[PDB]
């Protein structure tokens, strides 16, 4: 038993719901938040600038001492740092961002990095301002998380096509 609340549940693992990540991770201080980073870990828009926002800047500060240290991630990689006063641990996985024209199989690897956690708060990697149909990666999401997710889809419009489209 956990503390996720107002979910539908899709398959064994994968569950879903129409919130604000950002207020969702506040009120469950999930043990895992994934963030929809890119590799620069410069969390300007879309679910990274608004995590990154609910953290005062300290999401930030953090990365870019990150990437001081060791440099970009790899799209398709992901990196732990502090989840600050959203969550234990931020999980900052790279998607393939198609307004870059990156490869959408990187997708699956993206996803992989979510197997290395028991239990996540997440968004649908590469959706939103990346560029990539949220239909399809929740079919990825699906089809590669093992471990057990909850998806925040932050417009109700979208989530009810999410459900409704779901096989
Ligand atoms: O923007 C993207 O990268 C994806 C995923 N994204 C989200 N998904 C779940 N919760 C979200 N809270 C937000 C607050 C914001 F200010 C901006 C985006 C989100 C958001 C929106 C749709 O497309």
């Amino acid at each position: 038993v956990n503390s996720f609340s107002g979910y539908l549940k899709l398959t064994d693992n994968v569950y879903i719901k129409n919130a604000d990540i950002v207020e969702e991770a506040k009120k469950v201080k999930p043990t895992v938040v994934v963030n929809a980073a890119n590799v620069y870990l410069k969390h300007g828009g879309g679910v990274a600038g608004a995590l990154n926002k609910a953290t005062n800047n300290a999401m930030q500060v953090e990365s870019d001492d990150y990437i001081a240290t060791n440099g970009p991630l790899k799209v398709g990689g992901s990196c732990v740092l502090s989840g600050h006063n959203l969550a234990k641990h931020c999980l900052h996985v790279v998607g393939p961002n198609v307004n870059k024209g990156e490869d959408i199989q990187l997708l699956k690897s993206a996803y992989e990095n979510f197997n290395q956690h028991e239990v996540l708060l997440a968004p649908l990697l590469s959706a939103g301002i990346f560029g990539a149909d949220p239909i399809h990666s929740l079919r990825v999401c699906v089809d590669t998380v093992r471990t057990n997710v909850y998806l925040a889809v932050f417009d109700k419009n979208l989530y009810d096509k999410l459900v409704s489209s779901f096989l």
